[PDB]
């Protein structure tokens, strides 16, 4: 499996700081052999996709599920191509938690961004009282099931990067080590493996969207499970680049 | 009251369509008197606002509450500004119902908005089992104090264009008559004048967001009370320079 590294920028930049971000990123000493993705705000997304080179990625944060329509405040897919992008994050822990997104809509805009060839990050994870309840593989594998039953074609699964959020590490005062990602990732692919396929399981990328730093993303990369990271706070950062290489 | 006419985009477009509307606009004969704005969708707007004249003011569809921060997919008054764009609608209906805004965050975001430079056209207006139970101003009142309760000053309000809709008629065969358009702004004005100030309700341009056409504007425009339109589907037509024309 391919190493993948995405930023997401979150509601922060502006032409002066993403410039600095493009410059750091066209100048760094990347492994060729990973996948690097950032993802900027909406209003940026055509000038950072014709300022960086092709090497690299670029996302929206969030799309919707229909290609035009009376939805003020939303964009689809057919319009993230239409200015050069073909990925987008979906199902973030801040969309579905503060904007109040649910499993089957996560799922419904999954399966029409990849028909309109846009690839997926599709974000899962559970919060604090739900890991203290013991339900920690109910709530992913109810909200990968929601992503499964809305896909279209078994081929969208070849499109799809897993990222999954440890919500209960988020302002609780408590941290994820390496070894719990490590846990929820072997049975999240398990339950590909189960659901979907083994021939997908082996090859799906399961990345990890916890805290993200140059000083834990070589303990966190080593883990076999976990195939790159979703960074958070880092990505507007040069530890980004220390991050990129975390696997080498 | 200057005559306020704006355009809402909703979800459509791309560089060729956004091609189209601007060169119409740029050419079209519209009466000088009247306010212009046109709203694209965000990953539009900094190209659209770019290609078209000052003369119209080129409007976000959306925005968030402070000027940066872990709202992955959200964008804020301050990006809007990094692009010269100085208008936001907020509250819009889709939003409101469909997309599950707050009245307190529609508040929150347009004080916010407002103290960062941008307009605000905030939208309000009552739904079909409310103005069947006879709450038509209970809601619009509502609604219209969790914006006051939010803003810094009362002069706040001269950034303010506020837009009625009636979501009563939208998409369920009622149809509102000019009259009962009149009688919900005549209802607004009023209670700006008695929760605000004469001098403000005086001031303020209370816009109609309900069905706007070529054949139903000036009987629209000529009611006292309402001061201009919010077009939905007709902005992306020819039919919205006779619009922006229904008051000469």
């Amino acid at each position: 499996r391919k190493f993948f590294v995405g930023g997401n920028w979150k509601m922060n930049g502006s032409k002066k700081e993403n410039d600095k971000l493009i410059e750091m990123l066209t100048h760094a000493k990347i492994d060729p052999n990973t996948e690097v993705l950032v993802a900027p705000p909406a209003l940026y997304l055509p000038s950072v996709r014709e300022k960086l080179d092709k090497r690299f990625h670029v996302a929206a944060q969030n799309c919707y599920k229909v290609p035009s329509g009376a939805f003020t405040g939303e964009v689809s897919p057919a319009m993230l191509k239409d200015v050069g992008c073909d990925w987008v994050i979906l199902g973030h822990s801040e969309r579905r938690h503060i904007l109040l997104e649910t499993d089957q809509l996560v799922g419904e805009k999954t399966n029409h961004a990849i028909s309109a060839g846009v690839n997926v990050i599709a974000c899962i994870g559970e919060k604090l009282e739900e890991r203290e309840a013991g339900k920690t593989e109910e709530v992913c594998f109810r909200q990968m099931e929601a992503i499964r039953k809305n896909l279209s074609a078994a081929a969208m699964w070849n499109h799809i990067v897993i990222a999954y959020e440890p919500v209960w590490a988020i302002g609780t005062g408590k941290t994820a080590t390496e070894q719990q990602a490590q846990e929820v990732h072997l049975a999240v692919r398990r339950w590909m493996e189960e659901k979907v396929s083994p021939a997908v399981a082996k090859s799906i990328r399961i990345i990890y969207g916890g805290s993200v730093t140059a000083a834990n993303c070589r303990t966190l990369a080593k883990q076999p499970d976990v195939d790159g990271f979703l960074v958070g706070g880092a990505s507007l950062k040069p530890d980004f680049i220390e991050i990129c290489n975390a696997n080498a």
